[PDB]
């Protein structure tokens, strides 16, 4: 008699190897697998059963409003409150991938805000980030996550992205929950050197912390932190001050050289409450 811990899920054509144990409330059986649907992040522990609900009529992207829409992705705003059972569903899939996540079934206090692909087949949900309602430490993402058959694909620095455009909205500085998984801290530290080194090209050659934290909402601690780290902190007209240099110019056209996709400001039609 085996007794099967769950070894991969099925989502869709890819099968998932989970990094960590995640709490779904499945019976233990001879077997390694479950699906989930890739619309309804719901988990079926036969094939039969997923193919069953499939057929079912169901829209085909995230419960929540579309507060932003370019091109390439998405964004949709989700309260957990309004969609308990889809939410603990998309918290039970990102447990897969964390070591550790606050209990699964309490979505209440979040606000998930998931981004998806659009493609001719239609919406395909490639990551999220959750975000308390109400935090003490004002932090502007609590969970983040880029699906696993998605990663390293610039998604992540995408959410990153789109969660300070939110933070400027509100006029408020903002940052990760802390402790951050070592995944999630080298994507946030690419993200704020990408940031501070595109300022520094495309706004001005000099730039003040104040300036830095109110056109990105970025603490000053993140800031300096990010400038000690690029060696482009400085003294200048009576406060501390970024400034450029060749090696940053040098970074700046790497990077732009990737051509990669960023998020418009001007497309998040949104209102914080
Ligand atoms: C942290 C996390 C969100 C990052 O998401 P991601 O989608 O992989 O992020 P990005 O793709 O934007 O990261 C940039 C990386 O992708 C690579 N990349 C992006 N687009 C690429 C392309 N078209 N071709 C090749 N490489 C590419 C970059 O080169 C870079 O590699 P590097 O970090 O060694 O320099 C993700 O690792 C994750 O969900 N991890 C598990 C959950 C977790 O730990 N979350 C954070 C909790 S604190």
């Amino acid at each position: 008699a085996r007794v099967r811990n769950l070894n991969r899920i099925i989502m869709g054509k890819y099968e998932i190897e989970p990094w960590y144990f995640s709490p779904y409330p499945i019976e233990l059986t001879d077997e390694d697998f479950i699906y989930i649907d890739d619309f309804t992040l719901q988990y079926f522990g036969s094939k039969k059963q997923y193919e069953r609900y499939r057929k079912k009529c169901t829209l085909r992207h995230p419960p929540g409003n579309e507060i932003y829409r370019d091109d390439y992705v998405s964004f949709f705003e989700i309260d957990g409150r309004k969609q308990r059972t889809w939410c603990r569903n998309l918290c039970l899939l990102s447990k897969l991938f964390l070591d550790h996540k606050t209990l699964y079934y309490d979505v209440d206090p979040f606000l998930f805000y998931c981004m998806t692909r659009r493609d001719e087949l239609g919406h395909h949900l490639v990551g999220y980030f959750s975000k308390e309602k109400e935090s003490a430490d004002g932090y502007n993402v609590a969970c983040i996550l880029t699906l696993p058959q998605y990663q390293r694909m610039g998604y992540g620095k995408l959410l990153i992205e789109f969660s300070y455009e939110l933070s400027k909205k509100e006029n408020k500085v903002g940052s990760p929950e802390k402790p951050l998984s070592d995944l999630g801290l080298l994507s946030y530290r690419a993200y704020w050197s990408d940031t501070l080194i595109t300022l520094l090209v495309e706004h001005q050659k000099e730039i003040t912390i104040d300036e830095i934290s109110s056109m990105t909402s970025m603490t000053t601690t993140d800031i300096l932190h990010t400038a000690k780290t690029l060696n482009i902190l400085r003294y200048y007209k009576g406060q501390h001050i970024i400034f450029l240099n060749e090696d940053i110019l040098d970074r700046y056209n790497r990077l732009k050289a990737k051509k990669r996709r960023t998020i418009d400001p001007n497309r998040l039609i949104w209102k914080p409450p």
